[PDB]
């Protein structure tokens, strides 16, 4: 039971939400089929009805246990941010349900193969080295696009990239994760306080808490490493409190077994201690494209 | 076009600069908006970004026309000297940009009301006698602090005190000045040779070119006089070449119109021909505090 005063929301926000509102008899939420639980609420399988009558399989993200109007606001703006991107390697929005009674909803296209991290860890799938380089390239393209819209991601990692039925990677800001044998996704970050994924963070972000596109580039480097190790945890035998010093000493993730030398060289350029010396996403797309092009497998 | 060998700088200096480094990701230099031109280079309006997102209005001091590595060194040490002071009446440092390619930068907080001399001369502002005594007191407090760190200023005068949006005086070593109708600051001292502001200098400094805290006390006396006359030039009818003799004869700046007797008495004690007989800044803070406290206006 939720009653929301719509008049207490920013009116421009409400108007933006109206441009992507979902029809009254188009969405079915399968409460029986949970995808995950977060601090915000639940994510369900759902079935949206096309402007024609067609049945679209989607993921319904629902806001539950609401305590204040600011929480509704943030939920809705996150939704609106992703409405104004349009790129095959960035996860798109199907719609939003905002009513004065009941949980607000954000509806997303269903991603057949879930998150990229569980996919590359899954032993039934045998993604080849070339494939993994392919996935890293599609990610670079998504970040290249987002960096062109001056959007800073802050939480790039394999767990936040989804993978669709055509094996297209959609960069996303899911915030949830799951284990190999878990049926359901759960929250990665704490309910309150800053989102700090230490082992994906740039040296300067660890020190100053300031995130930039150039720090997304670092996280990408780490994301590449995940791909080439098929989802190994980074710096496993290092405590999250010692990471900073470890980096300051000049140590870096080591070359994974079947990772090509020039791709590992890309990862290092991503981890350059000076941000402005790291490559842009545009340069990464070109470098990794060249590598992919000349790779045999 | 300038390229600097960082390895040719003292390594401790470079390490100190690292503790206050700014990212080329955070500073915007408005080359279109010049504040002043000196022999070192230019000062621009600029916009620095807070460690997460806030836009800070600053002044960017840039080193241009560099001929040798010693010049870079001095520029940078001046910056570092002012990083290790911390006092509300001493101008602080926002940061330094030191890169191999391009002009080195020192970034400072923007002072809404510019230098103290132009402020008290400005007829749109009607600072009362009490206010002016207030400004002199804030200066004494700044010098008191600097004298406790064994720092000798050498060039204290109203033109080198800045004034912020709360009307706090920041003692500084700006080195620049401007006229009532000039839109832009210019150099006070010659390109080459010693910085010698004759009408603010202690008798012994005029003779021996040695500067001490006790000679800063003299300059302060003169600075007080500027304040009480709302920025009149000192010894106007005296040539800079005859000042020494004039002082040797025992003559001193006269009592300004609405200056209180006991504050003028403070100024004289500052101009005592024997340095060790002048008051310390700590004594000046007490004396002027008492005067300010019992002043009605
Ligand atoms: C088999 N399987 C299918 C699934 C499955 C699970 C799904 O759940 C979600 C996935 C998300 F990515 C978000 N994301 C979000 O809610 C937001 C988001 O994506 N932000 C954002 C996006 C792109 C940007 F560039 C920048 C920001 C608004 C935060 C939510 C979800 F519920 C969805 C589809 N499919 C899981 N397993
Ligand atoms: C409206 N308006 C605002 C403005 C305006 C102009 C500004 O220009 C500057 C002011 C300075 F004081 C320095 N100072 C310096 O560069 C140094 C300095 O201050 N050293 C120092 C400082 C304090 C000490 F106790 C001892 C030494 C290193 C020499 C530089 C500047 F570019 C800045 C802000 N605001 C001018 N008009």
């Amino acid at each position: 039971t939720v009653h929301i005063d719509l008049s207490a929301l920013n009116p421009e926000l409400v108007q933006a939400v109206q441009h992507v509102v979902i029809g009254p008899s188009s969405l079915i939420v399968h409460f029986n089929e949970v995808i995950g639980r977060g601090h915000f609420g639940c994510v369900y399988h759902g079935t949206l009805l096309d402007n024609d009558g067609k049945k679209i399989h989607c993921a319904v993200k629902s806001l539950n246990r609401i305590t204040d109007i600011g929480e509704v606001s943030q939920f809705l703006t996150e939704g609106i941010i992703m409405k104004d991107f349009s790129h095959p390697n960035v996860l798109s929005l199907l719609g939003i349900c905002l009513r004065s009674e009941g949980s607000p909803l954000v509806v997303l296209p269903y991603m057949k193969h879930g998150d990229l991290r569980n996919f590359i860890r899954n032993e039934t799938h045998n993604p080849t080295v070339k494939d993994l380089i392919g996935f890293g390239l599609q990610v670079a393209k998504g970040m290249k696009y987002l960096a062109s819209k001056k959007f800073v991601h802050r939480d790039l990692a394999a767990r936040n990239c989804m993978l669709d039925e055509k094996f297209t990677v959609k960069v996303a800001d899911f915030g949830l994760a799951r284990d190999m044998y878990d049926k359901e996704y759960y929250s990665v970050h704490n309910k309150t306080g800053a989102k700090l994924p230490v082992k994906w963070m740039a040296l300067e972000s660890l020190q100053t808490q300031k995130f930039t596109t150039k720090s997304d580039v670092w996280s990408f480097g780490v994301l590449l490493w995940e791909l080439m190790t098929r989802g190994a945890p980074p710096y496993p035998d290092v405590n999250t409190f010692d990471i900073t010093v470890y980096l300051l000493q000049g140590r870096r993730l080591l070359q994974p077994e079947y990772c090509p030398d020039p791709l590992y060289e890309v990862m290092l350029k991503c981890w350059h201690p000076k941000a402005e010396m790291r490559p842009s996403f545009s340069e990464l797309v070109s470098r990794i494209s060249a590598i992919f092009s000349t790779f045999i497998g």
